């Protein structure tokens, strides 16, 4: 497979595969929680980062990188602060930014 794709494909399987991924995994569901996309206007989720990586969004890594942020920042925006989401997302990052460091 390509380097990159193959590359980001993996560090999304060790992120899916890492606990706090958990919160992330699905859309939002618009039945719910419209507003979500009403408010983020700025939809991700690791689902969309999975169509986005096989649709080669990530041409480059500082794209995923930015998406995975995407999903911090609308994470931090949409729910209450330091709130088991926060936390969540905070493991993900710190995770995220390890292995980033790994490799």
């Amino acid at each position: 497979g390509d380097q990159l794709y193959t590359t980001l494909k993996n560090l999304l399987a060790q992120i899916k595969s890492h606990p706090s991924a958990w919160p992330f995994m699905e859309p939002v569901k618009k039945s719910e929680a419209p507003d979500y996309y009403e408010v983020i206007r700025f939809p991700i989720d690791l689902k969309t980062m999975t169509e986005r990586l096989r649709s080669r969004y990530y041409v480059t890594r500082k794209l995923f990188v930015a998406d995975l942020q995407r999903v911090i920042a609308n994470c931090r925006e949409y729910n209450p602060p330091d709130s088991e989401y926060c936390r969540c997302a905070s493991a993900l990052e710190k995770f995220f930014y390890f292995k980033l460091k790994e490799g």
